[PDB]
């Protein structure tokens, strides 16, 4: 885990990224059941009848927040570890995962909280910013390497 | 591949579980061509015609499918890699491996073999339970490395 | 960087292909502003009134292309990275990783594009036979370490 001196600091905001991954998916699953929304009819057969598989938009927004940190999180979780490995001063790699991190908890929030508009659309944004930067700078350093 | 004592095993389970991804993905493909359901219009009018481009409840399944991989499989792809290198029991490194490994297979039968509930929530909740238990494995030693 | 010989390049073409499905989710963004088709009720409301929470077909073919690079570069992210470290020929992983990368943007232009069938299929099935490749190395390289 020292093998560069960012890397810790890494690997704790990508977990607690994953662990919020897995908290979307175990709120998902109670809104199905607490909606009865299910998606298969196996599974409303089980919950009451085959009335009970049809969407809902409750559910569906919990989906959209799960894609939509399936759009952000993994790459993140490729360019934060190649950053680590790049020799970034440190403070500024703190900064980049951070920022991410709190910009995706946020989102989260946000979405499943329904929040007015634009909040989430502005921690999306802002969350993104970390992503392009460390994209650029593994680019030069890919480029440069050739 | 040797990086570690874990690793060659992580990579085989790993390696698998991405196979197993492509399967899905195929199969889709001949479900849509087999249901004549096809996502765009430029597919189905090549397949028969504009009436083609429709959803199909075994396609939407298999997409369910693949969806809840992606939801599963590539969290651990991150985290069995970091978690190989921090020096775990091999046994118990294997043991992770082989559960997430058995667990997502079993999943993919269950979901597309329509099998009775709560068979595929179990293989889930299965397979869940190596990648918290490396999820939370990672983030004691990320923040004591801080 | 330098960690093996094939890695410059792998980090390249991955690093590309992440800024290409970020370059999808803004031309998904731009598109939802332009037909006024938005998911979420709160962002309708702040876009002209709530009959703008509405699918739109362009909308949902930005979804698709975005969701089937998840399901294809995704893997290829790691499958690649590993693959650069097991001692490939340089030359063999350079190609590797340019008929992923080609295949990969023509996918997305003839997603987004409507290009006529099979173009869009070919490009997927192109880009596919390095990923099986390099998945079927790994499996050889991590059973034979076991
Ligand atoms: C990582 C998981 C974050 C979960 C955040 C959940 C935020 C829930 O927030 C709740 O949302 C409801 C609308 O959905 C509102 O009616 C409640 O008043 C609001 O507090
Ligand atoms: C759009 C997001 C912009 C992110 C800016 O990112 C910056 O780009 C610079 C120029 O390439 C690099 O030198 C910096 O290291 C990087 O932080
Ligand atoms: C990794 C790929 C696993 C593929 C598992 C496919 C399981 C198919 O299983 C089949 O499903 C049908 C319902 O779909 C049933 O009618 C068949 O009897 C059943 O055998
Ligand atoms: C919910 C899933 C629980 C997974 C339990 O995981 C365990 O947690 C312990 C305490 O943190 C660690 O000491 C163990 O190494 C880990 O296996
Ligand atoms: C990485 C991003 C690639 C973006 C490729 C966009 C291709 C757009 O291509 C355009 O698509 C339209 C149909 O959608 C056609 O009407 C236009 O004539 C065509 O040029
Ligand atoms: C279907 C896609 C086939 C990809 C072929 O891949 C090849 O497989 C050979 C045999 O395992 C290996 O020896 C080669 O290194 C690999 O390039
Ligand atoms: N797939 C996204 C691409 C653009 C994006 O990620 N937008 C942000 C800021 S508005 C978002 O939160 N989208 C909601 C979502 O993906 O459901 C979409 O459809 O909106
Ligand atoms: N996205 C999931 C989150 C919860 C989950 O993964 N549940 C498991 C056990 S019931 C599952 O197999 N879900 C089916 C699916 O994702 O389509 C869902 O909508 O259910
Ligand atoms: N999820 C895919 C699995 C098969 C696949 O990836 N097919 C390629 C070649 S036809 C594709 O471009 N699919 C379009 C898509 O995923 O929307 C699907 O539904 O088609």
């Amino acid at each position: 885990v020292m093998s560069s001196p960012a890397l810790p600091a890494f690997l704790l905001c990508s977990t607690l990224l994953v662990i919020k991954m897995y908290v979307v998916a175990i709120i998902t699953g109670q809104v199905r059941l607490r909606k009865k929304a299910f998606a298969n009819p196996e599974d409303a057969l089980r919950h009451g009848g085959p009335q009970y598989c049809r969407s809902d938009p409750d559910v569906e927004r919990c989906l959209r927040a799960h894609r939509n940190d399936m759009e952000t999180i993994y790459p993140f979780l490729f360019l934060g570890f190649v950053y680590s490995f790049l020799g970034p001063n440190p403070f500024v790699a703190w900064m980049h995962f951070l920022v991410f991190l709190v910009g995706r908890v946020a989102h989260t929030v946000a979405y499943l909280g329904k929040l007015r508009a634009p909040i989430r659309s502005v921690t999306y944004t802002l969350a993104q910013l970390p992503c392009a930067s460390m994209a650029l700078q593994i680019l030069w350093e890919a480029a440069r390497h050739l």
